[PDB]
């Protein structure tokens, strides 16, 4: 019947969509991030195969002021587009997942945190892919969170591209 968004893309080839990723897109309730969106930096993702097995996705925040690396490292849960993000051994756990790309831009996951006992989070993962931010991603990212019940209460962009040179 009536149901999709939520679930994952069939058939992904993370191949299609390697290489640098500006980022314009996220979801998440929050509280205290205005608190560090204050500075948001343009998130520049850079994905790649890991060692061992899986994926290695590094960070680069990209401001005004300099850049920031950060590192992420994404193991294949088994299906192509699914992951998990633990790190403890029974516990304080969180899972993402592919949701849809327009065809080789715009990148749209789904993250369900759930730390501890159960928290229950739904945050929301979407990449850029043009000069300046995409309507369609703003679009099709927060319609289906908001359509699935949320809003702007859960919405986070993230600035353009930043710093041209590299030292």
């Amino acid at each position: 019947g009536s149901q999709g968004h939520d679930t994952v893309q069939p058939n992904f080839q993370q191949d299609k969509f390697l290489g640098r990723w500006y980022s314009a897109g996220l979801a998440s309730n929050s509280s205290w991030f205005r608190e560090k969106k204050a500075v948001l930096y343009m998130c520049k993702t850079v994905v790649a195969p890991s060692t061992e097995g899986g994926l290695n996705l590094t960070s680069t925040f990209l401001r005004k002021n300099q850049a920031e690396t950060k590192i992420m490292v994404l193991q294949p849960a088994g299906a192509p587009g699914h992951y998990t993000y633990s790190s403890p051994h029974s516990g304080s756990i969180h899972s993402v997942s592919v949701v849809e790309a327009n065809y080789d831009e715009y990148a749209l996951l789904f993250s369900r945190g759930t730390k501890g006992p159960g928290q229950d989070f739904r945050m929301a993962t979407l990449y850029s892919r043009t000069q300046t931010l995409k309507d369609e991603l703003k679009e099709k990212f927060t319609t289906f969170s908001k359509a699935q019940g949320l809003t702007e209460e859960d919405i986070v962009f993230l600035p353009q591209p930043d710093k041209a040179i590299q030292e």
